[PDB]
């Protein structure tokens, strides 16, 4: 008897969506923003449309457009 101990640990404190505060996986739907963070594509859509900046970093992310949003 258990149960368990631990934790599937294992790794990633490296590429987690800061918006979901959750891990990503290798080849998942992701995005890169100019202040060098890597988020889910879905989460960061909603991030951008809410306000175009890396949320922690404050730097804008509307990369060289030229349009609206
Ligand atoms: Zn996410
Ligand atoms: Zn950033």
């Amino acid at each position: 008897m258990k149960q368990d101990g631990e934790e599937g640990t294992e790794e990633d404190t490296e590429e987690k969506c800061t918006i979901c505060l959750s891990i990503l996986e290798e080849g998942e739907d992701v995005r890169r923003l100019p202040c060098m963070h890597l988020f889910h594509q879905v989460c960061v859509d909603q991030a951008l449309i809410t306000n175009k900046k890396c949320p922690i970093c404050r730097v804008d992310i509307e990369a060289q457009l030229p349009s609206e949003s």
